[PDB]
């Protein structure tokens, strides 16, 4: 089962409200009220502007209740923009050990980008239409592709299918040219 | 026809929300933003409720927010307001614990002459109690029950004694019957806590 | 909150039937079966062609039960063309001294007209894209503005904002050119 | 699955369109411009039912009338057409009152036999009466209650006596036990006027 | 009463299903499943991939518990293509004699055709839009119209409206050029 | 909040699907594709449940089949996910029949602890019987009735003797009490066949 979670207005890919309107949409803070200004039923809503669903961020706990819910592909929109320790707070969550075994899908996808935590293995790569680039950013990882505090282009900008393996842990960040 | 009114977030049963999140609700004052917050569009909603943008306010002040013309509580409003509309049965959460002076005034409505002969049911509910006002008449049927009166003589079958009693059985613990000869009680069911 | 009214099917704005069709309406006489063949369920409806809700027209009816219900925003469609008896009713109801105290805003729309029942004070008038002109109908009602059985062109077809000020009562009328 | 009926404007529960707004309707010829009327959209109608515009019938005899196949009453199709969409329990309302021959049809359909065997509860309801079969068995349970024999022993306990009584208690008032022995009988509450 | 049956995604006309999305749908084997991805809920369903409802084809008896409930009109989409005994199973039950006596109408439709069997008597004949031709397909059957084992042209491709009259019964078809 | 459960298509009550066709459904494994082609979307499935083309798998496994983390059976996954959205009534209809160990799984969920502090109510049902957990306290209330000790002292009335009876009444016959005063017992209602 996929979940959508929207938890802002900010950088969202164009009329994903109205294609995706009858899709399992959950609110996080003030995406709530986005969704119902927008005749969408919440599955649930999480954060204040909740609580009894069932130390964490309200969009930590609404992930976690969809994980704990079964659902096992789980796209977050709007939470790019803005104040960024949000932006980094979701970076944190795709990062819980505790989604490392389970056999999770969580990406943050915003109208230019669409990113993922990779972790130690190998994983495959299909081509996107509108996404030509990826990149990949350390969370020591050492990676092997198709093609071959550290700050360099090499494993960024660059663009069937290919493989990557990961000999640590990094962030795959498919963006819109 | 079923309404659910929140009037804030005290004493409220816990999950109320998510295990009935489909069944109608109508936002008194503070419940409303505590509504939204959990996902629930209210039917409709009474109170001056606050805003953090026109957006908002201009979502919540078209299709949520009346304003019954009226002197009586938001509270009282939201009542009669939801039996306008041909709700009969009607559960108030939220209205129990803070300032006192609000849950006495929750009760004056269930008292309210107005609703005796129609055939509506008020029912405050918490945590703990569940509050419903008994008029002149006979009727029958939380381990404890007690009968508080309001303006009353009463005869109990299946509690205890209780014949042609005037107006103690302040905890009772008992398919059930009860008459009121004269005047009117309010009953409140609690729990063993 | 605002109630949408429809008590006919001539003269409607165009979709205002599908643009608006998850607002609050309210069916009158025909309007009620308009609705439901436009696949929308009235609040309530009023008028045979009900009774059992909460001397008078199933107008005044429906729009009392609107009021009552605390509906602050009343849009009434449907009620110009054919018989004129039914639209000059509509108009009494705008008048309706009951109406007066209040903070309630009523008015008859079509697709070329906006009709409103301004009474004695001053009030203001912000532009509108469709509507350029204004005129003033007297229901002794002298008028003060930004530009200034009487049968006069005076306070007729005239085109921010601006004041209004009326020191009898009148009724407002905005229509498209 | 709940269905009411409505087969007209006569005895009718007042407010009983505005409280059961949401429910499931059935129109019964007149019924049916009722409930339209009333801003209620029939699941079906049966009946001859009259128009004004062809719009309008176009409308109501594609999405709204159904033509069962007969021979039986359109009560009687409108009942069996519910329980072929899996109705269960079916509040008839609209039937008392005017021409009683057509009341008394009323009353065939609830002795129908094709609906003991199956479990099914149709109940004939107004303003001050509720009306349903029962056959042979035993079962339990508007101050009146009566019991008017079909084709009968009967034992009551709450009530008053009647034990292995034969076919007097035209008007009961009394959580309570009934069995029939044989036969089978009306049973009739009424409210106090 | 109108009834839509769904057994099938092969030749259907386009958009009929969101053309149609609020009309009453029947599901029909596959055809429910097809219901259900456009977002549709069947008043009822039958066949695998039901039997408590309440020899024969699926199609057979969805078709008759529609019969049964009332329904006068019925169209039937996803019928032709693919499988031709299941298609010829249709025609049968446009057939059976339990459904003359009665005044109901049954047709199969796809976005070419327009199927129905016209019995044993006189009917008429509205022209339409895109179906300018008609064809006779008797199921010892003599016709006379308004222009007049067996394999003849004479009855097949021809184009207000017009009489035919049946001296056995025929299959009358209406296609798009 | 109430939760229907298909596990399969064996003892089922007659017409359970279209009687409850808009009840909410939730799918265990085979059931899951029998909800599907009665034209039910279930709210949620779990179990493998076999596939005839992408399309299909894609349709249920994204809208319909959830993926529950554990160890427990595909039941007591399904309960418990039910419990998480919030379900306090849950019917599992066809758990009965067919391999035993399974009928016996089921009936280690209802004797689960972590329902018995909560307010859930679960029962197993099919086209003969019910059957439920009842722990520790006191209660009341197919002509038959029968209790089944779990792990047990019981009390009861309407039904005959029973006092402080240490753990016979398997097959009673009787707006009852029963009290559990040590203990936990299976409640099975049955109908006479
Ligand atoms: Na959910
Ligand atoms: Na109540
Ligand atoms: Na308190
Ligand atoms: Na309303
Ligand atoms: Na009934
Ligand atoms: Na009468
Ligand atoms: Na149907
Ligand atoms: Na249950
Ligand atoms: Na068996």
């Amino acid at each position: 089962m996929k979940a959508n979670l929207l938890c802002g207005n900010r950088n969202l890919p164009k009329h994903i409200l109205v294609e995706h309107k009858h899709e399992h949409w959950i609110g996080i803070d003030r995406g709530t009220l986005i969704l119902l200004e927008s005749g969408i039923t919440p599955q649930f809503a999480v954060g204040d502007f909740e609580r009894n669903f069932i130390d964490d961020t309200d969009l930590a706990l609404g992930i976690d209740q969809a994980v704990k819910r079964g659902y096992r592909n789980i796209d977050v929109y709007g939470a790019t923009g803005g104040r960024l320790d949000h932006f980094m707070g979701a970076l944190q969550i795709l990062e819980k050990p505790e989604y490392a075994k389970m056999n999770i899908n969580i990406k943050l996808i915003d109208d230019t980008n669409e990113i993922q935590f990779i972790q130690k293995g190998q994983f495959n790569v299909t081509y996107s239409e509108q996404f030509p680039y990826i990149s990949f950013i350390p969370v020591y990882p050492t990676v092997i592709s198709l093609k071959g505090t550290l700050k360099l282009g090499s494993t960024l900008t660059i663009s069937s299918q290919s493989c990557g393996n990961i000999e640590g842990s990094v962030l795959m960040i498919r963006s819109k040219d």
